[PDB]
């Protein structure tokens, strides 16, 4: 099995570049970080930032979640991060992304002990 926040690092985290990508970036990136296995996930974010403050983004600003929930944070520093956006004409399983980079505020919501980051929900 694999635990929410694990499912979390394997999603949305690669601190291993700064600003990373590259215009394959997300198609590679889709596809080792095997999200792209049952089906070609619609959107994904990568957060190239140290885990550490990403996890610390768990303390900051808490902001209601678009499900409704009030566990969601928003980083108050912005953030390195690159947006998947899959392409209209991909069809799995070859699955062909958008590579885009931004420097924004993101959104994560937040569970157990400890208190880390288990759905990234936007970015602002
Ligand atoms: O800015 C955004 C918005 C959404 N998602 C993608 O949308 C899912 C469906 O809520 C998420 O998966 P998750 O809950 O497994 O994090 C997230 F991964 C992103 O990666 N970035």
């Amino acid at each position: 099995k694999e635990t929410a926040a694990a499912k979390f690092e394997r999603q949305h985290m690669d601190s291993s570049t700064s600003a990373a990508s590259s215009s394959n970036y997300c198609n590679q990136m889709m596809k080792s970080r095997n999200l792209t296995k049952d089906r070609c996930k619609p959107v994904n974010t990568f957060v190239h930032e140290s885990l550490a403050d990403v996890q610390a983004v768990c303390s900051q600003k808490n902001v209601a979640c678009k499900n409704g929930q009030t566990n969601c944070y928003q980083s108050y520093s912005t953030m390195s991060i690159t947006d998947c956006r899959e392409t209209g004409s991909s069809k799995y399983p070859n699955c062909a992304y958008k590579t885009t980079q931004a420097n924004k505020h993101i959104i994560v919501a937040c569970e157990g002990n400890p208190y880390v980051p288990v759905h990234f929900d936007a970015s602002v």
